[PDB]
């Protein structure tokens, strides 16, 4: 699809699969309710890069609570929204560019330790992004 | 094999396969000389655990220039004496018991993008510790 890998370490978005947490795919099974976004494949510690131009709306964060992993940021443009979280931003606010460097990935493995550490990436509306990736 | 798991969030201590950058087997190819270690498959910030009781005998680096993944420790007692490479450790020097924490991994992918993360890890002689795994 037409997004910039994502993942500093990455020749494309892999997608993640089942590990001993739950699995990645759009609308993979959590508890209360389906997965809302796509987990896509990125090491620890890893840049993260802008999968499109557009305008870093605000900060958003993933979970209510403090935890080693709650940061990330919605971003849009290009007729693209999306929510994309783990990551410390460079940024909260302002213009990005398609592979411009976003920021890291926070400690994925601190919080879940052997998950496939992964960008949760959702579309602004909950719809399925995977054909962008 | 009588070591313990040394990975968080893993099963089993497990071999990395070839990748683009090489195989983790004991005496894999490698430049000048053959692969003197074996690499256990490890996610990039995973909690590393000692494989053996002994005594962390002081800092080893992988490398003669700083980079990411550019430390780690030599660990003898029991009978077993190995090196350790690409984890941050608790400390340099003192103690330590089998399956305790002795640190956390290195981010492998901002030095060689797109391999499979992992501890190497050597018996200071240079033996093959794939039995002991
Ligand atoms: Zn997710
Ligand atoms: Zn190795």
């Amino acid at each position: 699809g037409p997004w910039a890998n994502i993942c500093a370490g990455k020749s494309s978005n892999e997608i993640r699969t089942c590990d001993r947490h739950g699995c990645g795919q759009y609308s993979a099974q959590r508890s209360q309710r389906p997965h809302q976004g796509v987990d896509v494949l990125c090491s620890a510690g890893s840049t993260v890069y802008a999968p499109f131009t557009g305008m870093i709306v605000g900060q958003e964060k993933p979970y209510q609570n403090k935890n080693a992993i709650n940061n990330g940021v919605r971003i849009s443009g290009r007729g693209f929204c999306v929510k994309m979280f783990y990551i410390k931003p460079i940024k909260y606010k302002g213009p990005i560019k398609k592979g411009e460097k976003l920021g890291t990935l926070l400690p994925l493995q601190k919080v879940y330790p052997g998950i496939q550490s992964h960008v949760h990436i959702e579309n602004c509306d909950s719809s399925d992004p995977t054909a962008y990736l």
